[PDB]
């Protein structure tokens, strides 16, 4: 089948590439980046991301996998001494798939609509900013600080764990949205945790101009009228050789691998 | 159908048992407080836990009902001036149920089993205390400090909100733990939310003695070997006559009524 | 005396303040507001701020005095209603000074001094950034996260408060700093508290902007080479008519007036 | 002149006690367990805290040492492989002195006084407690929670640090008081940090049985009135003969040795 690989772009990724593809080749395996039903990632969970990124239209028919040649990664958690080993697996075996949920993002102005693996968020043009928190059409209350931050599951262990966020197993079809720097003198303050078919949207109540994040990209919006979050309905699908579980890789990263 | 009614005791709460009791009385309504098929509860919180645990071994055929007279309450969510109006609809209303996520523990010594409403803690018998934390049998951190918590979605506005916890929507199926001053000089720090089947284990270090609270009642447990979280089986049923959304719910509660 | 006053820019402020002028005209009371040893500001706490920035230079030889025509203010403590016996007082009072340390921060580049009267913050032109945390020429941490903020005393119910910050009464000569989402996969987390003549030192690791905060100025800074923080030698004084304690101005802000 | 020396009880610090107490025979220097003017303590922090309050009478007369057998100490900040040439410079040296903040407490019934190194905490006799909060005899909030921390600027890097306590430079003679675990649906959240002649007190309003805590001493107080708080006139005074930084014996213990 039809496979492509990206790579960290440092001799340890772009070497391991290059034997990866080489071993791929003593098999019946067409190396093809615009249509490939396996993307391999070497490097880091950034490079991993990319890859998610760049083939975000095709998720439906992709199966992801992620090798770390620097420090364990969360998406990345095959270390390259294993990469033969996946060579062989991925040619002639009946592998599983494992699906983490995925983060739908809308913007609206005066509609632009994006996927995000990790999180996405929502800080103002300079300075603390202002916006009202709308829960399913119901006004929540009206944030005023350094920003939001909307996050997946797997995207817990990121950007929301630095917030206070709670780390979620990504079984667990939701979304969880923390705070940056609320000044309270009135905000939840508690992180926020949505089911598959909750809304969540924020709207500007001054300003129209705030600095939109997907993942790493970073895109400055100009007259935003409304942010809307909600679990996707689109997933990304693994796949899977051995059993890796989600809270000895929280283990590895945080308390000692 | 059979029915009962708790009263938190104060002269609010019994005239307006007395009252609904009258009404019931206009009703083809049988008085039961051994096997009501529903469960009112008059007063705050507190009185409906009190009125959960009085009939956790009939669960599965009770439908509860929680009225404040007091400040509202996110399990005691009706008002008294709507007390008639509820005699009516509990008659000959085809009411739907609303269900909740419960929480199971274990307890082993050198087996007994609770079920929570709102969450589960252990402390120990004075000064900090120090357990193994093992997720699904493997071990995730040796924590040192004043205790830990394990939380239903619908008990993430009680105990879990001061601890720093996310709160929940109680139609996910999970358990959340949170840390009770943890000493860092090794534990995650950060919340975590564990699905339908992952069993958490707390396991004695040097101590064998803890305080053991299953929402209000507390015990002491001595020669204890481990403690079992997971999410149980069993659910909590609600009547559900109108709409009124846990978000709504949590934003009268602490943001502003 | 001499003496000025600046206005919020509203019709309540213009107006509270073109009466305090014509009172002052009753008395001897030279308006200047170039050598004013009298600085009145009317509006709120951001007012009151660029009231203090506008007379930097002149801070020994300057009472300010603060009037809130909206909410209760840290700074801007005068209600209107008390504009007039102000007027008295201020005329000829021996009223007493009331004295706040403030923040010296220091630029370097490949020097520019501030003074900041609440706090200064660095952060990055984009994305979270790394800078190295120095403690009186001692390497403490590397940091990587949004930023970092440094307060004043009177400074800690400001920004501070927000990123988890003590509040610190303002008799004692101090400077905090806070954390702005660390990512730790190592920094030491909990807020620092530095006396006197202890420098804290940032030094860029990869990139050289920054964004530069000092109070309501926010200045983006190229080809930065240190950021040093101290407790400056100049202080702020204010005009002290009655008695209104620091713990009963937090009270009335966060708890309840 | 006059010494003891406290020992941990294992192998390694009785014999490390042994040998110092030989090199002191060498020199005239009479041991004392009564009256010394020198205390070494041998073991960890613990050890120390123990050899403090032994001698909590004659802080003024006695200069305080610690040797850690084990991890590094705050307290215990020397190496036993220094501990001969301690023995010298302690014999015919003029050896500087460093002093740090006592914290007061004092309990009323219907008055008993404790000296803290650390903190003194307050909390129920099961369950959550409420107590009034008086700062200089102004109500400042009403306290609903696990309970209290008031710490001095030593006791900051303990079980301040795991309250979300900032970490104070001992050179500032302050306390500063942290929550347990409040309920918030009000209190202020931030810690607080009061200054040399600030008093805090602490006023049962239900319940008058709380468990009081002075540094490892924990005290079940019945019929308690009242419980204040403020910095101590009397300090500890340890032996300088180097130096070692507040800052980098933070950094060593959280950071990296
Ligand atoms: N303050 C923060 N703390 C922790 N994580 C943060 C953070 N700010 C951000 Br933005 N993040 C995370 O940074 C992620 C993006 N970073 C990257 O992709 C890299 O930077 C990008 C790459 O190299 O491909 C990965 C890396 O450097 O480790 C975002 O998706 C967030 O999850
Ligand atoms: N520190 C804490 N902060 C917030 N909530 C806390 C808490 N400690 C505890 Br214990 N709790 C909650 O207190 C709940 C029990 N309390 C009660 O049932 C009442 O106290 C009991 C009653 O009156 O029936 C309810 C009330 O007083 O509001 C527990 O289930 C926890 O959820
Ligand atoms: N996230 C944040 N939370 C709380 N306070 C914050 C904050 N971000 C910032 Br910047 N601040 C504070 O905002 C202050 C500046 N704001 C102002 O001066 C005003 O905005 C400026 C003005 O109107 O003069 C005051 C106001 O709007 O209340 C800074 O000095 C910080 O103390
Ligand atoms: N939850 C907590 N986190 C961090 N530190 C805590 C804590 N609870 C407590 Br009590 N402490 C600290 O524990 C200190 C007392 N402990 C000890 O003295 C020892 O336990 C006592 C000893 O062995 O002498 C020291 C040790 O074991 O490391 C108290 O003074 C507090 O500072
Ligand atoms: N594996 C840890 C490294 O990868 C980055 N990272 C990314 Br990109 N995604 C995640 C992620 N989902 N969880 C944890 N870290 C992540 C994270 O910023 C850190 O630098
Ligand atoms: N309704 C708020 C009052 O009820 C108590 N409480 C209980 Br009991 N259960 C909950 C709960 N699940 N969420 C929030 N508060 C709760 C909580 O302690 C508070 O005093
Ligand atoms: N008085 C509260 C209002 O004034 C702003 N503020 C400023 Br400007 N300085 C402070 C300050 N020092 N403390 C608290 N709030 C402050 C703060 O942002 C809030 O909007
Ligand atoms: N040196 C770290 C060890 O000593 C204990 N400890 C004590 Br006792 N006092 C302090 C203290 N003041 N700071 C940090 N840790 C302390 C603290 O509980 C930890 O176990």
């Amino acid at each position: 089948m039809k496979y492509m690989i990206t790579s960290k772009g440092d001799e340890k990724s772009d070497l391991l590439r290059l034997n990866m593809i080489a071993g791929f080749g003593e098999y019946d395996m067409e190396y093809d980046d615009v249509e490939p039903e396996i993307v391999i990632s070497i490097g880091g969970d950034g490079t991993f991301l990319s890859a998610f990124h760049q083939y975000e239209e095709r998720l439906d028919e992709i199966a992801f996998i992620g090798i770390h040649t620097g420090h364990l990664g969360f998406y990345a958690d095959w270390r390259p001494a294993e990469a033969d080993k996946l060579v062989k697996l991925l040619a002639k075996g009946e592998y599983q798939k494992v699906s983490y949920p995925l983060l739908k993002t809308t913007v609206k102005y005066g509609e632009a609509t994006y996927l995000a693996l990790n999180e996405s968020t929502v800080k103002s043009s300079g300075g603390p900013f202002v916006v009202d928190v709308v829960i399913n059409d119901i006004h929540f209350e009206r944030f005023r600080g350094d920003g939001l931050c909307m996050s997946t599951p797997s995207g817990t262990t990121a950007y929301n764990k630095s917030l206070g966020g709670a780390l979620m197993h990504p079984s667990i079809e939701a979304m969880q949205l923390t705070e940056m720097a609320s000044i309270n003198n009135r905000t939840i303050g508690s992180p926020l945790v949505f089911p598959k078919h909750h809304v969540v949207s924020l709207q500007p109540v001054n300003d129209k101009d705030f600095q939109i994040s997907v993942d790493h990209l970073s895109i400055l919006h100009r007259d935003v009228q409304e942010i809307r979050y909600e679990v996707s309905a689109k997933k990304i699908h693994f796949a899977r050789f051995r059993s890796f579980p989600f809270w000895r890789r929280v283990h590895d990263s945080f308390i000692e691998d």
